[PDB]
C-alpha cells in the first residue's frame, strides 16, 4: 500500500533496478531455447516480486498473474533485444536467428520489433510495458471473497500509477499532451498484438509447461 | 477523414452503428449442443453482412485498398461480434444478450462443452464495461480501435507502409476519445487513466477471441474470398 506513493522517477529507477540480466545459450535448437527459457523464468519471478505492488497480493493471485502472463514477457523481452536487429530475433548474444534459421509466431516477433523501433521504444518506456502485462494479463480472471475484490482494485490502482508513469516519461522527453496520450495508446495497444502471439505459442505447445504449482512453489523461495 | 472534428467523428461512427438482429425464431427449447451452435452461428453469419457496411462507414476504412480491408476484418470479425454482445449485456448482470430474444445466462451455456470459460469471461467483461460506466460514445471509438489494430501488423514495399494511414485514424479516435472524456469533465490525469483502462481491455477481448477460434477449430470461419465478395457492393 505504499507503490500507490510512488512518484514516477521512483517508479522508473525501482522497475530498471529489478531488470533481469540478459542471459545467453548454452553451448536441438528446441533445447536451447527450452533451457534458455527455463532459466528466464527463474530471473522473472524475482523481477515480479520487485514489482512496485506486487508483494502487497496474496501468493495466490501472485501466482496467477504470472501464470497467464509469463509468456507475454518472455516475448516481449526477445523483441526488445531484437530492436536494433532488424530481420532478426536476438534470443541470446550467441543465438541471432533470421526468419529463414512456427514461422508465423517468428514472423510476429519481427514485425512487432520492427514497430518498436519506428516508434524508438525506450527502455523506461519497456519496464513499465512488462509491468502492465504482468498486473493485467490475469486480473480479468481470479473469487468471491472480500479479498478477491480487495486485490482486484489494488491492481488497477497500481496499473493506474504506472500509466502516470508513462505520461510523465513523455512529458519529460518534451512530449505535447496530444503526443503524449497517443504514443500512450499505440504502446497499450502493442500489448494486444502480444497477447494475440502468446495465445498462437499456446496452441503449438497444446499441438512441461510451468503448471500452477510449479510457479507457486518457485515463488516461496 | 484525417479532417474531422473529434465531434464529427464521434457523430459519424454512431450514425454507422449496425441494428440489432434477432436469434431466428421458434428454435426448440430447451436446447442441445448442435441447436445452440446453429442458433449463435446463424446470428453471427447475419451479423456479419452488417459488420461489413459498419465498416465501411468507419472513417478511414475505405481509403485503404480492397484487399487490406478484408486483411482487416478478417482478423477483427470475431473480436467485434464480441464487443457488440458484451454491450448489449451490459444492463443485464450475469446474462449476455445476444439477442433480445435470446437472453442466456451461465448454466444456458452449459450445453457446449467447453464454451463456459469464453462465457465467464464474456460475462466478466461485461461487469468490467459496466463498473467503468462506458459510454456509448466510448463504445463505438473502441470498436473501430479494434477494427484498424488487430490486422494492422501482419499485413514490405513503398506502398504497403503508406498503408501502415492506419495509424493515423487510430490517432484521430485517440484524440476523439479524449475529448470525449474532457467533455465529461475529467482531470488530465483520469483522461489518461481511463484511456488506458479502455485499451487494455481491447487486449483481453483478443484474447477472448483467440479462444474461441481455438474450439471453432476443435470442433467454418468467414473466408478471404466471403469477405471480399461481401465488401465488393
Ligand atoms: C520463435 C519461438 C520459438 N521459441 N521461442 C522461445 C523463446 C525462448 C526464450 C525467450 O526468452 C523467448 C522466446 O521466444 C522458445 C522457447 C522454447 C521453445 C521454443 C520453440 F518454439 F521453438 F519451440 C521457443
Ligand atoms: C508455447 C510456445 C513455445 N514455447 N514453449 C516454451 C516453453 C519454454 C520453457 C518451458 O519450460 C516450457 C515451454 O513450453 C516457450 C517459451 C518462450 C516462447 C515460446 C514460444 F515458442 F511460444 F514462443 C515457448
Ligand atoms: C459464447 C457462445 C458461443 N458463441 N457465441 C457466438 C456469438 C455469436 C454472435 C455474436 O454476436 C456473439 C457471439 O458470441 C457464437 C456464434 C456461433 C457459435 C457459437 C458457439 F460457440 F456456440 F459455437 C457462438
Ligand atoms: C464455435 C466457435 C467459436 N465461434 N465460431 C463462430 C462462428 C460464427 C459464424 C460462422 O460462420 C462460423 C463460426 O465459427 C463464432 C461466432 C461468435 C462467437 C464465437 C465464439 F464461440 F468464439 F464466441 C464463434
Amino acid at each position: 500500500s505504499l507503490a500507490l506513493s510512488l512518484t514516477a522517477d521512483q517508479m522508473v529507477s525501482a522497475l530498471l533496478d529489478a531488470e533481469p540480466p540478459i542471459l545467453y545459450s548454452e553451448y536441438s535448437m528446441m533445447g536451447l531455447l527450452t533451457n534458455l527459457a527455463d532459466r528466464e523464468l527463474v530471473h522473472m519471478i524475482n523481477w515480479a516480486k520487485r514489482v512496485p505492488g506486487f508483494v502487497d497480493l496474496t501468493r495466490h493471485d501472485q501466482v496467477h498473474l504470472l501464470e497467464c502472463a509469463w509468456l507475454e514477457i518472455l516475448m516481449i523481452g526477445l523483441v526488445w533485444r531484437s530492436m536494433e536487429h532488424p530481420g532478426k530475433l536476438l534470443f541470446a548474444p550467441n543465438l541471432l536467428l533470421d526468419r529463414n534459421q512456427m514461422v508465423e509466431i517468428f514472423d510476429m516477433l519481427l514485425a512487432t520489433s520492427s514497430r518498436f523501433r519506428m516508434m524508438n521504444l525506450q527502455g523506461e518506456e519497456f519496464v513499465c510495458l512488462k509491468s502492465i502485462i504482468l498486473l493485467n494479463s490475469g486480473v480479468y480472471t481470479f473469487s468471491s471473497t472480500l479479498k478477491s475484490l480487495e486485490e482486484k482494485d489494488h491492481i488497477h490502482r497500481v496499473l493506474d500509477k504506472i500509466t502516470d508513469t508513462l505520461i510523465h516519461l513523455m512529458a519529460k522527453a518534451g512530449l505535447t499532451l496530444q503526443q503524449q496520450h497517443q504514443r500512450l495508446a499505440q504502446l497499450l495497444l502493442i500489448l494486444s498484438h502480444i497477447r494475440h502471439m502468446s495465445n498462437k505459442g499456446m496452441e503449438h505447445l497444446y499441438s512441461v509447461v510451468p503448471s500452477y504449482d510449479l510457479l507457486l512453489e518457485m515463488l516461496d523461495a
